[PDB]
């Protein structure tokens, strides 16, 4: 019969959880039923232990438990995630628009700055884009601009009393990996961003668990996105199963950049970036979009076949290069805006 | 400038801390400041880490400098501790309660400190369960030093502003480096003790603790896992005096103990408890004697080490032949009566 001390106590001892108890301490969580205390000691002993994949599956799969679902039938079979976890301008917010536009239905999950979890909420809104949808508006979203936006907070409701715990002691920690796999409308390719190198191979783990097609990507620079300044991890999941291999940006012709060039600021500044880049703007912040667009595109095409890795990356960076140079992302995101201002009506 | 994050982050990374942090993160907890998660993480994190003599050091001082303090002057010098840290999931207040009752009736001061547990974890509860009044303000333990010889801190009497961290270790159960602060933290700041701890690696950061008091102490560890010594196989000793450790290997086979099974002793709850104690302050033979026999014994060469004319060997010999008379004379015996009568006179 499981406890809070005999779940501590073993992973404490730098032990792996039994099955089951992962998930038992998840439902006591997301109840109310778990005390601020309780909720801390085992975010904390996770981190510390490091967490198996089994655990963290079994935290994502009570969480979806909780959260409200898209309906039925609304988000195509093909959707892919575009995000980083933790850790500089939203290259993930540019990228997922970037992707839309070359014809790849986008869902994203977020939150506000700093806040439970992964994020680009201030971003999008600094744009005129609504953040705050229910279910039934995501989904007409997905279907009439190619891009939808899951709120966290109002999707995962019942999170409420970890994202408190997590404020409080504003560490990260185990919940860092859970945005990336409690997505609401549970797309089944990503390009996954991981600031914490370790723990990338156990959310990489995750997804093959589900059979999804993803690249969890590692910027050996300390960035959870693909970059330009330095070479990559990048973890290859499909079929089951994963394959970690080294990526290099210049082995397509880019040029390294410097940190100080991706730099961001306010939301403002952001949303200048974001209208420089799709209006056609040349740099490393273009570079660093166009890379990360292609990763996903690459995810998306493995969920069809398995293509050999250099053409699909080939293809990925033209048809990113393309969605931007058209001027279909600019007017994707002008789509989305007015998509958005029509709700009222 | 310290912070919650950054001493949690230090933390969830392995690494020590900087000099100082742990006392900063004590004291928010002592002064109500720090919330129920910030307090539960911090002592999750420092247990997995692996806290040194240093940071448990600053822990315990900072402690103590919120405690109640005994009235000037009445804590005789060579006053001793006997006091386990607690098994997992097994303890040893029965042990510690006796051997402590045989060493004030040697004629050595004894003064202990404790709680409550509520089942089998107490203690407070066994004393209470002899007919002992464990909830006295600080002038009556005094009262207590110097009529009967012994005396007893309740710390949630002493160690009000404790109380935050109580709550939370209740909250998540699990044993955290804030299992450590009790024999570190006796109000009455004994300088002599025999302290037990159920973890190897942990005694040896206790023992440092107390080296840097000056204190003369026995950090005791049975190898078989016993936060006591042991009579089942032999116990790691790390002896503490003028500043220094002395880490060894102890086996009462030496002084002629026979070996016991980990199936003797005890203890269990409060009643369970108080009849072992009974039975063996009366004369009744048995594993359980011996190990208190053994433990009363280590209390008092802890004592001798503070006005220390004996070496170790000796200083043994004299303590079990000590401890051994206190019980066959019924000293033990009319001593615990005596602290009865005490507690019932006031
Ligand atoms: N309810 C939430 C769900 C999330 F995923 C993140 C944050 C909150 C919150 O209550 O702030
Ligand atoms: N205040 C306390 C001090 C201790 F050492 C142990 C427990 C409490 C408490 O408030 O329950």
């Amino acid at each position: 019969v499981p406890s809070w001390p005999q779940i501590l106590g073993r992973l404490t001892d730098n032990r792996d959880l039994a099955r089951g108890q992962a998930a038992w301490a998840m439902d006591q969580i997301m109840t109310g039923n778990a005390r601020p205390a309780q909720i801390a000691a085992f975010a904390v002993a996770m981190t510390m232990k490091a967490p198996t994949a089994d655990e963290v599956g079994e935290l994502a799969g009570v969480m979806l438990s909780h959260a409200h679902p898209l309906p039925a039938d609304t988000v195509p079979d093909d959707a892919v995630d575009v995000v980083g976890t933790g850790g500089t301008v939203n290259l993930s917010t540019m990228a997922a628009i970037v992707v839309a536009a070359a014809g790849v239905p986008v869902v994203k999950h977020g939150n506000r700055a700093a806040s439970s979890l992964s994020g680009g909420a201030d971003t999008l809104e600094a744009l005129g884009v609504r953040i705050d949808l229910g279910p039934d508006l995501v989904a007409r979203s997905l279907a009439e601009v190619g891009i939808g936006f899951c709120f966290a907070p109002r999707f995962h409701p019942s999170y409420r009393h970890a994202a408190a715990v997590r404020r409080e002691i504003g560490v990260p920690t185990v919940f860092n990996l859970l945005g990336p796999l409690t997505n609401p409308a549970r797309p089944r390719a990503g390009l996954i961003g991981c600031a914490f190198a370790d723990l990338a191979e156990v959310m990489a783990g995750v997804f093959a668990a589900r059979r999804s097609s993803v690249l969890v990507v590692h910027g050996d620079d300390g960035l959870d996105e693909l970059t330009t300044t330095t070479t990559s991890t990048i973890w290859r999941v499909a079929a089951g199963s994963v394959d970690k291999l080294t990526f290099d940006p210049a082995g397509f012709g880019f040029a390294r950049a410097q940190l100080d060039q991706l730099a961001g600021g306010d939301a403002q500044a952001n949303a200048a970036a974001v209208r420089a880049v799709l209006g056609g703007a040349r740099g490393p912040v273009r570079d660093a979009v166009v890379l990360n667009a292609a990763g996903a595109i690459v995810a998306h095409a493995g969920l069809s076949s398995r293509a050999e890795w250099l053409p699909a990356w080939e293809e990925g960076l033209r048809r990113a290069s393309a969605a931007i140079d058209t001027g279909a992302a600019e007017q994707l995101l002008a789509r989305w805006v007015r998509f958005g201002r029509q709700i009222l009506a």
